[PDB]
């Protein structure tokens, strides 16, 4: 397995990355540093995770001790729903860019299709609690992105929680000028995305898969949900190639073409997770994995399930 996999614009992604949501602000410097001395060259970040300061002050501290060069390193982040407007896209990517100390992003994704009204609210609400949208069109929104390409400030764009529909939309937008390099969704074997993942690498764009433990610290999590990690039988086949079965998370999406982004603060668990290159799950392997699919999605805000751009009620 090669490390890497060539993104539509020409650019090499490291096919293995750091997630860093919940990742708390005291621990996630030591977490990406200790990342990038073991080994990993993409680090996956959010404006609305709160934390991409202390991301930054990692990776400055890694290019100033000549760890790696900054060429060597692929950073992502994302543009809140909160930020789709045309004249607030640039202003959003220039504070990731700051407070991660860059001057450039690899990969620059839209969060999510669902805009909100902008104002210091990530989830601005009505008295009700439904999200207050924005009216602007998502195709709006990836004209912007585009502009962010021409003036040097990501050297790629690309879509995160698009359903089939709305990467559509995007690729049949009139006067296209980058077709989304990435669509970054969630995927693991309770949620495996078939329909979803033929649909956009027939098309040329390479799927992230997002919570590919799980998830097991989402702050919604409830003491009686699914467990991956405690799957008796993940943890049967983890046993037959000697392997623990976060490795067997991470090296299942690896096999299908994907990137994937386990999140970790723990030193121990960084290490561990990248070491998923050194075996291979058999097709019967992973065949049985994908068996495992229940359609159980953990990402998704409850606030957004009227918002025209709610991307989960259509199947895919
Ligand atoms: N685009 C989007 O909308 C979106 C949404 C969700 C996630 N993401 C990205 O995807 C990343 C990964 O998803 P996620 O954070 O939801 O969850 P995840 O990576 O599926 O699971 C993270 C959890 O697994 C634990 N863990 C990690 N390695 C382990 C191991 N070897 N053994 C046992 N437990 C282990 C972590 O514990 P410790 O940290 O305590 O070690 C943490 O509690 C995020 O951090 C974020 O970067 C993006
Ligand atoms: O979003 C991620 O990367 C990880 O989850 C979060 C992380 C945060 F820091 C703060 C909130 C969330 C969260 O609620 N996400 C779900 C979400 C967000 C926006 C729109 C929709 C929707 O359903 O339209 C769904
Ligand atoms: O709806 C949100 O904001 C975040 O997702 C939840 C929150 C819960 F309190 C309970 C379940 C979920 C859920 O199943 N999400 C998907």
């Amino acid at each position: 397995m090669a490390s890497r996999i060539l993104l539509n614009n020409g650019a090499k992604m490291p096919i293995l990355g750091l997630g860093t949501w919940k990742s708390p602000p005291g621990q996630v410097t030591e977490a990406v540093k200790v990342a990038i001395d073991v080994g990993y060259r993409h680090i996956d970040c959010a404006h609305v995770y709160q934390n991409e300061n202390e991301v930054g002050v990692a990776i400055q501290e890694k290019l100033r001790e000549q760890v790696v060069k900054r060429e060597e390193l692929f950073i992502v982040s994302k543009l809140w729903c909160t930020y789709h407007e045309k004249g607030l896209v640039k202003g959003a990517c220039q504070k990731t860019l700051s407070d991660l100390k860059l001057d450039y992003l690899d990969l620059y994704l839209i969060h999510w299709p669902t805009g909100f009204k902008p104002g210091k609210e990530f989830f601005p609400l009505d008295e009700s609690g439904n999200v207050v949208p924005s009216d602007t069109n998502i195709l709006d929104t990836w004209a912007a992105m585009e502009e962010l390409v021409d003036e040097g400030l990501v050297k790629a764009i690309g879509i995160s929680n698009f359903n089939h529909l709305q990467v559509e939309m995007i690729l049949n937008k009139p006067g296209l000028k980058y077709k989304p390099a990435v669509n970054q969704i969630e995927c693991h074997p309770y949620l495996t995305q078939e329909k979803l993942i033929q649909y956009c690498q027939s098309k040329g764009i390479v799927v992230t898969a997002y919570s590919p433990l799980g998830s097991p610290d989402r702050p919604w999590a409830k003491p009686e949900d699914p467990s991956l990690l405690e799957d008796p039988r993940i943890k049967a086949i983890a046993a037959k190639h000697n392997k623990t079965t976060a490795q067997v998370l991470i090296r299942f999406p690896m096999q299908r073409n994907l990137v994937v982004i386990p999140k970790s603060v723990t030193p121990e668990r960084i290490a561990e997770n990248f070491k998923v290159f050194d075996f291979e799950l058999s097709s019967q392997d992973m065949t049985t994995l994908l068996s495992y699919n229940r359609n159980w999605r953990v990402c998704a805000a409850a606030s957004c399930t009227s918002h025209k751009d709610y991307p989960f009620h259509e199947e895919f």
